[PDB]
């Protein structure tokens, strides 16, 4: 079998992206946020405290005729951003772009914060990295892709995140027509449970490359790429005007500036970011002072390919017996 989704920017700046999912029987569709940067297929819901609903479309187990409780279980997540949510468990036939999973475990918010209830356009997460840090207790529970594994002609799945533009994930199989040249392959360690990698250096605009090892994530779940503080010095040292700031929480820069592209390695591969996809605009509506789209990792504790990074590419994310990453440019 195989799935293909549409995948769409939420806003203007490609704050994250969602997918329609279908849930239960009859399907009920819930636009969710496909993370590889978690385990938790968890969305808003008919538990959901009403107060911290505001807009979202939400999942009502009584209203599907294949939806069982699993009895006992709960579930408490928490992000990197500092958000957050937790309820309990159903089972339910989830499908994906046509790939159907029965007997999924869809955790059903029961609690969220603020910055869910915030974002309308989000009616929940389905994540994508090892089902090791899956957070239902007592008895953890498979992602969506671990579940559909044995059924996909391949073990993988294809993350094509679009520029101000749609995308798409597919399950199953490689479309050697979403990218230009060769896949270039490199090692996972699944240690942490992410999708966690080795770039092999870096580029800022048109200056040479940079030999150095950077491990980190490929999380979609992320907006901005965060790197060590020394890259991310070297990238903003080339903007005029370009500093950071605490008040802020990261670089800022001239909105009259022109940004150059960044380039990371994959193996002998390099992928360009073009500088426009590093621009998140404003810090607040009407300001002169742009939000940066590269930021430094060091508090974060690890290095994060966020979606600026990933939608520069096309991106396997292989999950045979020996996990691997795969990079093209498109
Ligand atoms: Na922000």
């Amino acid at each position: 079998s195989t799935g293909s989704a549409t995948t769409t920017p939420i806003d203007s700046l490609d704050d994250a992206y969602i997918t329609p999912v279908q849930i239960g029987t009859p399907a009920q569709t819930l636009n969710l946020d496909f993370d590889t940067g978690s385990s938790d297929l968890w969305v808003f819901s008919s538990e959901t405290t009403a107060s911290e609903v505001d807009g979202q479309t939400i999942y009502t187990p009584s209203k599907s005729t294949t939806a069982k409780l699993l009895s006992g279980a709960t579930w408490s997540i928490s992000y990197g951003d500092g958000s957050s949510s937790s309820g309990d468990v159903y089972t339910d036939t989830v499908s994906v772009g046509g790939l159907t999973v029965t007997g999924q475990a869809v955790e059903s918010a029961k609690k969220v914060s603020s910055s869910f209830t915030e974002d309308s356009t989000i009616d929940g997460l389905l994540g994508l990295a090892f089902s090791t840090l899956n957070t239902v207790s007592p008895t953890q529970q498979k992602t969506f892709f671990d579940n559909a594994k044995a059924s996909l002609d391949s073990p993988v799945f294809t993350a094509d995140l679009g520029y101000h533009a749609p995308g798409t994930y597919n399950f199953g199989f490689i479309d050697t027509t979403a990218y230009t040249g060769s896949i270039t392959y490199t090692a996972v360690s699944t240690k942490q449970g992410f999708w966690e990698w080795t770039s092999t250096g870096y580029a800022v605009g048109s200056g040479t490359f940079k030999s150095t090892s950077i491990d980190g994530i490929a999380d979609t779940g992320t907006t901005l790429l965060y790197l060590p503080a020394t890259v991310v010095s070297a990238y903003w040292a080339q903007v005029s005007g370009a500093k950071s700031s605490s008040s802020v929480g990261g670089y800022v820069f001239p909105c009259s500036a022109t940004l150059p592209s960044f380039t990371f390695g994959v193996g002998s591969a390099r992928i360009v970011i073009p500088g426009d996809y590093i621009d998140f605009g404003p810090i607040s509506t009407g300001s002169s002072s742009c939000f940066g789209g590269i930021q430094s990792s060091a508090g974060i504790g690890i290095n994060i390919f966020g979606d600026v990074a990933l939608k520069a590419a096309f991106v396997v994310f292989n999950g045979a017996t020996t996990p691997t990453l795969g990079f093209a440019s498109k």
